[PDB]
């Protein structure tokens, strides 16, 4: 099995562990490296809260499909929880890390057709690179969760330092 | 999710499918090869119809784990049937495809105790090339199971040629 968020059309959490930690296993055996991005989108409680569930669920679905569109195919995009996604960038440069988060928190920043409406969500992004800061997608994920809390107690877009 | 068969513990028909069409794309990004090997194991029905399930499933789970140890963890090993068996072999040349078969093969052949009766399998490989024989994992799969079948009608063990 391989399963998808319905609703997205996204890879899911349990997939997203299963690929990625196949993705890290090929890398390794590569010599390349891999970056993991979490993304958490903060206006995004006070649509649902606003507007009802289901405007929060329009603001993904085209979110999703936005994000998906400016990333390669070979990268993995999933909704990690209900509104975090995690990226997995195979073969990606330190160099051009903050042209590739650009490219990603202009995508995220883009507002959202919603019943007439014009909806924004804010995206805070936390970056972990394979092998620098972990061995498994378990401890790569953790320290992006933990980089991207700091980005947006910093009121930056991203947070990307050991 | 990404289900595992729960007996011999490799990756099932489904995220073998996913999976696949994932190193496939990769690839394509890559420039690397990839080839799809298709292996059917011969004498399994005549162990479980003079045995019973449980001594086929023993044959199977030994197998399997055989199989596991001989090529990279980064290579996908799943069981495609009951007793068929998918190869994903990720950054393969053409000239040591002789080579890693004879590996195989081996591995394959070597009997499996079981209640003191030595039980085995024979095996016949059919081999298919990415970007040679499909652009898909399906059209591979349709290619190298054609050629798993030629070279169960012959001698010889495994088929590659187009
Ligand atoms: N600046 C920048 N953007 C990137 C990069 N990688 C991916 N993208 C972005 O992600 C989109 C989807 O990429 P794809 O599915 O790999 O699909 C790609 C890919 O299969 C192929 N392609 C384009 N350029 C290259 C390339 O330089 N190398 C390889 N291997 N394929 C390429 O054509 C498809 C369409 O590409 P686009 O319309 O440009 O759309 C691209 C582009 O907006 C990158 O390394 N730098
Ligand atoms: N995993 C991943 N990594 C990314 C992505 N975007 C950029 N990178 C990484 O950043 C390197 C240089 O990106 P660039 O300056 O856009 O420089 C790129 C860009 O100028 C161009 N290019 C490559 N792919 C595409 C593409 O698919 N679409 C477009 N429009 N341009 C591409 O070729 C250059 C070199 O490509 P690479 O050797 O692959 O080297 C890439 C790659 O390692 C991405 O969406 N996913
Ligand atoms: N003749 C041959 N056999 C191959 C080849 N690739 C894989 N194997 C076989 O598959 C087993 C598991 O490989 P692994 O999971 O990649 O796990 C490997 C890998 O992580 C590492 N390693 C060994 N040699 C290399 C290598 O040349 N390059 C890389 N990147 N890693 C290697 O050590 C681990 C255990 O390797 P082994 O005990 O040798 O056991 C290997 C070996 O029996 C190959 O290209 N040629
Ligand atoms: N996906 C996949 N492809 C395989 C496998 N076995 C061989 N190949 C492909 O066939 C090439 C030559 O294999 P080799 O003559 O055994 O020559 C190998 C082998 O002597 C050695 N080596 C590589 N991996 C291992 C390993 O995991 N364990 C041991 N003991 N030796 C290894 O390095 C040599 C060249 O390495 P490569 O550039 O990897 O080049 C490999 C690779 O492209 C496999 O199990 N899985």
């Amino acid at each position: 099995m391989a399963y998808h968020d319905p609703l997205t059309g996204l890879p899911n959490r349990r997939y997203f562990f299963e690929l990625g930690n196949r993705y890290l296993d090929l890398a390794k055996r590569e010599g390349k490296k891999v970056f993991v991005l979490f993304v958490d989108l903060a206006g995004f409680k006070a649509i649902n809260d606003t507007y009802g569930h289901l405007s929060g669920d329009e603001v993904l679905k085209t979110v999703s499909k936005r994000i998906l569109d400016r990333v390669r195919r070979s990268d993995v995009v999933a909704r990690y929880g209900g509104d975090e996604f995690t990226i997995l960038l195979y073969d990606m440069k330190e160099e051009y890390l903050k042209s590739l988060l650009e490219r990603i928190l202009s995508t995220f920043r883009e507002p959202v057709r919603v019943e007439n409406k014009h909806l924004s969500v804010t995206p805070n992004i936390g970056v972990a690179r394979f092998p620098e800061d972990g061995e498994n997608l378990e401890e790569l994920l953790k320290v992006a969760d933990m980089r991207m809390y700091k980005a947006k107690e910093m009121k930056v877009p991203y947070f990307s330092l050991s």
